[PDB]
């Protein structure tokens, strides 16, 4: 009939110990052992806000003082964050973005603001008026700055199955001359695009304004795990460490032999 | 039609198309009016 | 359960007629038809004896005076066969080879023979004495020159699955220079060896010889009819023509109006 032949890892709660791999090198009682394994389950170690941005639109200065700002959303500013987040190769989740606003010395006052996304490709603001602020399709959040922080919720929005902190590769095909090594490492999967935040108004408004951005990862899978940042960080899109003093992961002693 | 002028694998696609039903392209709160009441002017 | 959906032509007498695709065109009548198709059996075309060798050892001379003559077996040397075998592609057969001895003028005398069969890598006698004549393996015809023809049945040898009288292509790899263009065309699958003769005698016989080998084709097969040559034969080994006297097909005449 046929012509050719040839055609879960973690549990509740801790193990417990019984009477005679303790058990198995020293002789053992017998534990009933309850402690619980939920606080390591990846989800509540991760669903913790922690600081993504600060952005400042300052009134006197050479940056940002006509009242509007287009972050470039790209959340490895901030150490503490990112280190957890590097302990991982790729990671999923939604996230609950807060935005705590003041003046630069914390106190607040009566001013209307506006927070808009701009996903990419959707055009950026490029003035207090612009007519990008009509917002009739980006989501906007008009909030005041004595109000509660504002919050929303993002959704895994790349066009990946997963956010990826260590791309190892190139965006595009071609000569990869020494002048373009900035794309290395540069995924395009993890590029959100835009956040623009303004104040309400065609006149400018006589107070300066700092914003932090929190973000709470949520509904979060994690693949890959890999050693932790044991250098300082240096720049946002690479892990390049200052070569001249690379740190050693553990403090030294003066002899192996001596506490 | 794909698999009718080059040779095609199976997908099991269950790309969603509820983003496009107009309610959700629609129902997103846009600017339709600016009106003023100077004190001055 | 599976991952991955994606993985006889001629009967032995002519065809009737039937009364009213003659019976298509015109009117006709019955014709109960019964002439045989069998002479026209590939096996009945092919199987007649023909000339394929002529070995001449003559006394006198400066060719093969010593007794023996090692002749290359290649049949392409005459007209009649080798144009009835080109009809064909491939060919499988056995053969019946009879050996047609004679002095130049065709009388007789008592004259002992030995034929030997060496195929390819056996050795080849060097002299009429040669240890070769040994024959303990190759096989040997010892004959009178008074006795009826020599005969024997030699089986299908080729390694390949048919003789082939075409061959588009080259033995072996390499660069295929000018200089070895005699190259081309040629198929080691048909090269069956040597053909052995001497008189029996460490004296030389008085006699001049001359030997007719007719080939007989016998169980024969036959693929891919092709094109009947049309030019006169030039070599053995290739379908050279004359290019200064390209023969037409058919005769000629005046007009194509008239006969
Ligand atoms: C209406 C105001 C809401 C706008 C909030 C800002 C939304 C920013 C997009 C959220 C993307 C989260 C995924 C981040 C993946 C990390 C990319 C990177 O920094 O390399
Ligand atoms: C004992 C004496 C018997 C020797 C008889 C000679 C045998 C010659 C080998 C027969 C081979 C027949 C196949 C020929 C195929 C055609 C090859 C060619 O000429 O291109
Ligand atoms: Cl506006
Ligand atoms: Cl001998
Ligand atoms: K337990
Ligand atoms: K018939």
């Amino acid at each position: 009939g046929d012509p050719i032949a040839d055609m879960l890892q973690v549990l509740p709660t801790a193990a417990n110990t019984e009477a005679s791999s303790d058990k198995n090198l020293i002789e053992t009682r017998c534990v009933l052992n309850h402690h619980s394994t939920q606080e390591t389950a990846i989800g509540n170690f991760f669903s913790r806000a922690g600081l993504v941005s600060i952005i400042t639109m300052p009134t006197t200065g050479t940056q940002n003082t006509d009242g509007y700002v287009n972050w470039d959303i790209d959340l490895m500013g901030y150490a503490q964050l990112r280190r957890k987040c590097e302990l991982f190769t790729y990671m999923r989740f939604d996230a609950e973005f807060t935005f705590v606003v003041a003046k630069p010395n914390g106190e607040l006052v009566p001013q209307l603001l506006q927070y808009m996304y701009v996903p990419p490709g959707a055009p950026k603001p490029t003035s207090r008026d612009s007519f990008a602020w009509q917002t009739a399709t980006n989501p906007s959040v008009f909030v005041k700055m004595t109000d509660p922080p504002a919050q929303v919720s993002v959704p895994f929005m790349s066009p990946a199955s997963a956010y990826q902190w260590f791309y190892d590769g190139y965006p595009t095909f071609g000569e990869h001359l020494q002048a373009n090594d900035l794309d290395y490492g540069q995924c395009p999967n993890n590029m959100m695009g835009t956040f623009s935040i303004r104040t309400v108004g065609t006149e400018k408004s006589p107070h300066s304004i700092t914003l932090r951005v929190y973000m709470r990862i949520k509904h979060v899978r994690a693949w890959i795990p890999r050693p932790l940042r044991n250098q300082p960080y240096l720049f946002k899109t690479n892990p390049n460490y200052k070569g001249n003093d690379i740190k050693c992961t553990s403090t030294s002693r003066d002899k192996i032999t001596t506490l």
